[PDB]
């Protein structure tokens, strides 16, 4: 059974809500990204109305076999309107095709669930500059202030010249990145970029990736290993028994692999700066943890609120335990007597 937080009230609307079956009065399911958290229950043989952006859509045709008539594709950035009540779709700097949802409810409450988010002050002149939000659906995955990490763009700095280095200084080292779900795709694209190669990845992946709409995506991603110095594996395989066992079926083109495995936020990062950040090693064999977040810091979180200043904020993560919900309303209410809202 569906919880409150996935239900729009006024509505006969859900969000990310396909694995409790057929919802007692939901007219229309909403998808605000194509992870598997979130989507856990959609197929090919579900069959009411699903709302999503272009990209998400895509996915849900080509990976999940959904059927094309049930998929409501939206632009961003434009008023919709479903189910006769206003929506607008937002870009969630997520994953591609991950999307804020505005709701402009009939009785005159205006409601924003932002999905999966990372904040940014970019998006203080969205559509959401011009009104007022009543209640704030949040993603707070790190709602507290030990959850620090960089910039993508440092980090991404950081992964470019540290495989520029390396291969420069050894032509036959191969690259290998993890990968688990979409997102974070930035990290090898930008190295095989620096590399002057195409990334090789399974059928699968590829499949997956021609789906995201990409420019020139052709010109930067193959199926053909052989010609590819930078390679995708799955996130499980990044460890040395994986990668040892990867490099023997690389034929003895290469004698030496360098592997990035993107994580989320990890405890070394309350003391080590992106800067001085080192791999773990073993032989011919470096592996490098890298803090790449495609959700909010703390900080980023605390701008984006105290900017909108909702007059009710529902948590979308971290909800299964007192000590969670407790810690988080305690921060709402500091930053709301900070701000005077
Ligand atoms: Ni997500």
């Amino acid at each position: 059974t569906c919880p409150f937080y996935k239900k729009i009230p006024g509505t006969g609307f859900t969000v990310d809500a396909f694995q409790y079956g057929v919802v007692e009065g939901c007219t229309a399911y909403f998808l605000t990204h194509f992870h598997s958290d979130h989507y856990a229950g959609l197929s090919k043989h579900f069959t009411f109305p699903v709302y999503c952006s272009e990209i998400t859509g895509n996915l849900l045709k080509n990976k999940l076999h959904v059927q094309e008539q049930y998929i409501h594709p939206l632009p961003l950035d434009t008023e919709c309107i479903v189910n006769g009540v206003k929506v607008v779709l937002l870009d969630a700097n997520h994953c591609p095709g991950a999307v804020m949802i505005l709701f402009y409810l009939p009785n005159g409450t205006v409601i924003l669930h932002t999905g999966d988010f990372r904040a940014d002050p970019s998006m203080e002149r969205s559509l959401l500059a011009d009104q007022k939000v009543h209640m704030l659906y949040l993603d707070t995955t790190y709602c507290s202030p030990e959850y620090t990490f960089p910039s993508q763009q440092e980090v991404i700095r950081f992964a470019i010249n540290t495989a520029f280095e390396a291969v420069t200084l050894n032509p036959h080292a191969l690259v290998v990145c993890g990968t688990y779900s979409i997102g974070k795709e930035k990290v090898f694209l930008a190295i095989a970029d620096v590399l002057g190669s195409k990334v090789g990845m399974s059928q699968e992946k590829y499949k997956t990736l021609q789906c995201l709409n990409i420019p020139e995506i052709n010109s930067l991603i193959t199926t053909d290993m052989c010609s590819s110095l930078v390679h995708l594996l799955p996130m499980m395989q990044i460890n040395f028994k994986g990668l040892q066992s990867h490099l023997k079926k690389c034929g003895g083109k290469y004698n030496q692999i360098l592997a990035f495995r993107p994580t989320g936020w990890t405890h070394s990062n309350k003391f080590t700066r992106i800067a001085d950040v080192i791999p773990q090693t073993k032989g011919n064999i470096s592996i490098y943890g890298i803090p790449y977040s495609e959700h909010s810091s703390y900080l980023e979180m605390k701008r984006f609120v105290q900017w909108l200043k909702p007059q009710k904020i529902i948590p979308t993560v971290n909800v299964g335990t007192w000590k969670s919900r407790s810690t988080m309303e305690k921060y709402f209410r500091e930053w709301k007597l900070e701000a005077g809202y």
